[PDB]
């Protein structure tokens, strides 16, 4: 079981730094389910991908934890990543937003809010129309920027749940989940990180014992247009610059 779990930690190449914290909170979850995770089928996203929030970061460099509900429906969105979706790869195109970014509700919001907040974009206009006609030469053009920039930032990009079955069982997962995600939260009390939490999960976290002690700041959530110039999510965001390509 532990054994097991050292072997997990690697295959997402998780370095042994994490095992105090993250060797807790993966041993809350039940051992029926943890033997069927090791056999690693019939979930998404791949079991060398359930940790991929904890490949790069360091527990140290953690100063945000940034919440999502679970990896979601679709095998190709799910990277082990809360908030990012696997499936864009250029955010933007020759009209402004890629066809991926503006599918992706929460993320074309987001990188929106994130245009408004550097200044790039007037909150009056945020348009496809206006993003197009922006110059473009000193921000990220892919997915993969903007979550390294997440990772820049010490946010951890951390879902409620690490694996999707189907919709119908995604409540399950949750609750088989919690108890990890908690004495994960239980962990970086000394460090003391700061929860995003967008919508519901704010009040939901509160029911965590654990998630008392961290810092929140509780947003609404992307998929609302109004995130766009939402100044409390300016001010948490803006000063990550995640658009800016390093």
């Amino acid at each position: 079981p532990i054994h097991q779990l050292q072997e997990l930690l690697r295959l997402n190449g998780v370095d042994e730094e994490w095992e105090p914290i993250l060797l807790p909170a993966l041993m809350t979850l039940e051992d029926s389910y943890l033997e069927w995770m090791a056999a690693g089928e019939g979930y998404i996203p791949p079991r060398d991908r359930l940790l991929a929030a904890f490949s790069t970061l360091r527990p140290n460099e953690v100063r945000y934890i940034l919440f999502g509900q679970d990896p979601g429906p679709r095998p190709e969105s799910a990277i082990g990543y809360a908030f990012i979706d696997g499936r864009v790869r250029e955010i933007f195109s020759p009209r402004g937003l890629s066809r991926e970014v503006n599918r992706a509700t929460s993320l074309r919001n987001f990188i929106k809010m994130a245009l408004v907040a550097r200044g790039s974009l007037d909150p009056r206009d945020t348009s496809q129309e206006a993003i197009a006609a922006l110059d473009k030469t000193l921000l990220v053009s892919q997915m993969r920027e903007l979550r390294e920039n997440f990772e820049r930032s010490g946010v951890l990009l951390l879902n409620m749940a690490l694996l999707f079955t189907s919709k119908e069982e995604s409540r399950r997962h949750i609750r088989a989940w919690r108890a990890f995600i908690e004495k994960l939260l239980e962990g970086f009390e000394a460090y003391g990180p700061t929860l995003i939490l967008f919508g519901a999960h704010a009040r939901e976290v509160q029911k965590l014992k654990s998630a008392r002690g961290l810092p929140q700041v509780a947003l609404e959530h992307p998929y609302n247009h109004t995130f766009i110039v939402n100044e409390k999510a300016w001010e948490l965001f803006g000063p990550m610059d995640l658009l800016l390509k390093r």
